[PDB]
RNA sequence: GGAUAUGAGGAGAGAUUUCAUCCAUUGCACUCCGGAUGAAACACCGAAGAAGUAAAUCUUUCAGGUAAAAAGGACUCAUAUUGGACGAACCUCUGGAGAGCUUAUCUAAGAGAUAACACCGAAGGAGCAAAGCUAAUUUUAGCCUAAACUCUCAGGUAAAAGGACGGAG
């Protein structure tokens, strides 16, 4: 849990369409900064989880510190900093 | 060999894609990747029954099926029962699938012979399962072991021939 561009969100409802989930997240987080991508899947290992990459660390933090435990789909969002970006930012 | 019983062997082809609920999962990734049932969308198979035919495994795929398992399974063998040894071999007719009409050379070269790679499974051919019979304690060792399974020595991948199987006198 050490400041990063990408942040990790989990304990979110495990019955949503990967597309329609990607929707709601982009809709909620874009108001904090430039959302580069929302990585999500429905694989057993990566269920009920999501990532959101920002261009600047400062947008990742302001979203984190603010949107925490926010009631989203009858689940309190649990957000925290990632491990490593692995995109245009990391290795570039 | 038939017909029921039961034990045993028995192939093909989507571990597809959407979707409804149940069972698990708090999980830190940057190829898309958990089960259990159901209901649909094309794709595919030939081995319950079924329907065309004289009948059929040929042939249609309505029903049925599409990792292993599980169930299913034309056929195959073994005990038990019933009986026919005038649907039982033999002989004639004929329906009968699969997969290279690939290249080299012999003489003239799409044919055939021979080698080569690539296959197929239905003459023929080898190998087994339960049972069976021996035998040194659950262990068990052995030999005996059907088949369209298994394999592919011979055999076959355009026609002709062949052809397990089926029916017609
Ligand atoms: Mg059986
Ligand atoms: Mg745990
Ligand atoms: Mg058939
Ligand atoms: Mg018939
Ligand atoms: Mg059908
Ligand atoms: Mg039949
Ligand atoms: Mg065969
Ligand atoms: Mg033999
Ligand atoms: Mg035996
Ligand atoms: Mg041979
Ligand atoms: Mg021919
Ligand atoms: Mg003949
Ligand atoms: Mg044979």
């Amino acid at each position: 849990t050490r400041p990063n561009h990408t942040i990790y969100i989990n304990n979110l409802n495990e019955k949503i369409k990967k597309d329609e989930l990607k929707k709601s997240l982009h809709a909620i987080f874009s108001r904090f900064g430039q959302i580069l991508d929302i990585l999500v899947s429905r694989s057993l290992k990566m269920r009920g989880q999501a990532f959101v990459i920002f261009k600047e660390v400062s947008s990742a933090t302001n979203a984190l510190r603010s949107m925490q435990g926010f009631p989203f789909y009858d689940k309190p969002m649990r957000i925290q900093y990632a491990k490593t970006d692995s995109d245009i930012i990391a290795k570039m």
